């Protein structure tokens, strides 16, 4: 049983991306220290990712630069962990057709989203929902 729509992006996980928001224009980074943020600054270090595909839809975001995963809390926060758990698995899906959007497959139900908010600053899951400009992102080459 479904949360969601099954409306996916075509392939794109051979190269590494950049996760540019629309909202406000800022790529996803992952700091070493775990922390995750915006930045428009396109030569930053840690804003490489690589996704992978675990089952059909379901994807990983990993930090080419620190090897950290994308991961989003029981509170809605996004974090970088180490190791691969449940909170680190988003189902990447299509939306306004043109755009990708990640939700949280441990928080389906809830329609938590990976967000940046105009200030380039991580929104929390609970605040997120569709229709939102900044659960908007774009796979950019490197």
């Amino acid at each position: 049983h479904h949360h969601h729509h099954f409306n996916l992006p075509p392939g794109n996980y051979k190269k590494p991306k950049l996760l540019y928001c629309s909202n406000g224009g800022h790529f996803l980074r992952i700091l070493p220290d775990g922390t995750v943020d915006g930045t428009r600054d396109r030569s930053d270090q840690h804003i490489q990712l690589q996704l992978s595909a675990e089952s059909v839809g379901e994807v990983y975001i990993k930090s080419t630069e620190t090897g950290q995963y994308l991961a989003m809390d029981t509170d809605g926060l996004l974090y970088g962990s180490q190791t691969p758990n449940e909170e680190c698995l988003f189902l990447e899906r299509l939306e306004e057709n043109h755009y990708n959007t990640y939700i949280s497959k441990k928080h389906a139900e809830k329609n938590w989203f990976v967000g940046l908010k105009k200030n380039g600053s991580v929104k929390r899951g609970p605040r997120t929902h569709y229709g939102q400009k900044a659960i908007l992102f774009l796979c950019l080459p490197v």
